[PDB]
């Protein structure tokens, strides 16, 4: 199609791409790849015959739109910043806010090409360029939900949450976390990490692609996704010699 | 008419309640107890006869407070929001700030309902609706004081610590960080959890009522509370096979003169 | 009638119960005025690292307190945010050609102290960064995490989400937490008290490290105390009790590369 075609040709020649020489046709691919994901008309990954796929040329969209802006000051006074990412509700009125039907709590902030769902309620949180957070969810106070991250619908990510951005590597799949899940408070999960649906992570457990995921039912070791309706806590495994552990995350159910 | 008695009534009839239809009595009754919340004239739980008690009635009213608003625009510039709490400081002159005795630092915020001592600092933090923070305490870096939850005097919370919020169910009491506590960064505690007097919690403990605590001294575990006096630490406890462990929190001595110096030096 | 800096703020710190906002000589104003623009430039620094060893500038610690005794709080904000403080803000009426010579990019809603360092090439994700921090070329500072006060962050270090490093002012003597140069620090983690992360080290995500936490090298069975040698690898783990009822968590340095 037509956007990602221009998009392909663009991150090939992005070397002689700058805030100063870029084409017309360049600008505009980028800017509706952006308009697109801020609006959820297009998402950096989705689940299509039940396996998440990612559109590596929205990441190279993304990628560009930096390549294409100098840094601006943005803000006043205390609250004065410097960067070339604008935010997402700059010059929202009342009509825009209630078209979107979520709720942005002070202080929280979303860049520009995150989507936000009807019915998400923004507690003081981030929410990072090409993310998707789905209908109902609840990103609780200081989560971060990171750059590329998928968020499905009437998910909670309690206090202090990370949802770890993958936007380079391109080939990378970013972070999931699914219908209804619950992620408990100071979790973080990262690179790409997917958790199923109906999974519940209790406070502080860390899930990266290296991240052992010891499953209590079977004895064995896993890496990298939490099979739907998993329980996962923090825990450990000993060394063979007794002398110490090293910390892992444990599923001790499923339901 | 009784303030309660009118915010038990409006509670019974609140399916009939919405920004753009309630009395006069309700709306000034509501409006009033959130008023005498954010002054500290009212708080939705309190400590009488060593027992913690939670005010119900106080708790129909916040949660009124948000049937009766509808969300508003709200910011400057880039940072542009929408809800449908007022912030404590919007309307805050250089008045109202002297005479609270607290400070609040760049990008702290509060929300109106949530009472502030005085000596306290704010560093950027939140503290929500009903939450009361007593004389002399330090809110650091990213720290969350939730909901209706109760924070002692001369109490620390360190960086990225979260104090989880309890609104319903109504007779729940909430999260309580009594006196002189010291509760190390990273540490999260949540639902109702007591931590009691003159107690430490180490960097990265996370309590809920469901959390094991295990006593070494003792070797028993209990949930829900943090004695007074404990030094707790994150710990594990192995599975009967030995073939894991899960973590736990773990009380591994009590406060010594050599706890105090360490959780005062900086 | 104006000494140096240091002999300025020596001086009057011995006078320290006698200073406020309002009673206090335009000479002491000014040297601590001056003090904290040094610092806030990078001209000054809490600690430094002068062969092979680092040490603290006191008297820098001193302009420090001393900024805070003789500055009243003030209001600031703007709309819905509104604040009451004494420290003003690092970036206060910077225009473009401010930032574009800073050399590094805050993105909303990061803040920072006036008395902070950043270099050029940092990237400040919403994060804070409070005064007498010194963050060198390079740095990422992730969302939500936190710079303390006086803390000294080498170059091209990952500080990643959630990360803490700990404020080290008083007392005057301790030198401030130090993370040199290329070291990643997970999510999560937080390093306080003064520990040191020697160059091109590596932390997991949710290591938490004071001098009261035990480092357990798995290579030799050695605990020690406040410092990750360079080029470990460090991940969170536990010990056993004697008795094998329980275990407490420590950091477990896995590997040295
Ligand atoms: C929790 C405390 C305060 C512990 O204080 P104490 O000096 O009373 O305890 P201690 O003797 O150091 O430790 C008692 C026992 O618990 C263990 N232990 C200590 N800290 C631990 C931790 N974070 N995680 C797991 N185990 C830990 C010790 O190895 C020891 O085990 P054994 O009994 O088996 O030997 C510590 O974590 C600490 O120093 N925290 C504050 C650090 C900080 O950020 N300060 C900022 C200054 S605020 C102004
Ligand atoms: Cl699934
Ligand atoms: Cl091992
Ligand atoms: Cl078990
Ligand atoms: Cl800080
Ligand atoms: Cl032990």
């Amino acid at each position: 199609l037509d956007l990602q075609t221009t998009i392909e040709q663009a991150w090939e020649n992005r070397a002689n791409l700058s805030p100063v020489d870029a084409s017309a046709e360049v600008r505009d691919a980028v800017e509706h790849t952006i308009d697109g994901l801020d609006l959820g008309r297009l998402r950096v990954a989705e689940k299509i015959d039940d396996q998440w796929i990612v559109h590596q040329w929205i990441k190279k969209a993304v990628l560009l739109s930096f390549r294409l802006h100098d840094n601006a000051v943005m803000g006043q006074g205390p609250l004065q910043f410097y960067d070339k990412v604008p935010t997402k509700f700059a010059g929202y009125g009342e009509a825009a806010f209630k078209a979107g039907g979520y709720r942005v709590v002070p202080p929280a902030v979303a860049r520009r090409g995150a989507f936000i769902a009807r019915n998400v309620v923004l507690m003081p949180s981030y929410v990072n360029i090409g993310a998707y957070v789905d209908e109902g969810t609840m990103v609780d106070t200081w989560a971060t939900v990171g750059s590329c991250a998928q968020i499905g619908k009437n998910v909670h990510l309690s206090g202090g949450v990370g949802i770890g951005g993958v936007l380079e590597p391109l080939q990378a799949n970013p972070t999931i976390i699914e219908d209804n899940c619950f992620i408990g408070a100071r979790s973080e999960v990262v690179e790409g990490v997917v958790v199923e649906e109906n999974s519940v992570l209790a406070m502080g457990v860390f899930l990266s692609q290296s991240t052992k995921i010891y499953d209590r039912a079977t004895g064995k070791v896993s890496y990298g996704r939490v099979p739907s309706g998993s329980v996962v806590v923090p825990g450990s495994l000993p060394s063979e010699d007794g002398s110490h552990s090293l910390a892992c995350a444990v599923i001790v159910k499923r339901v």
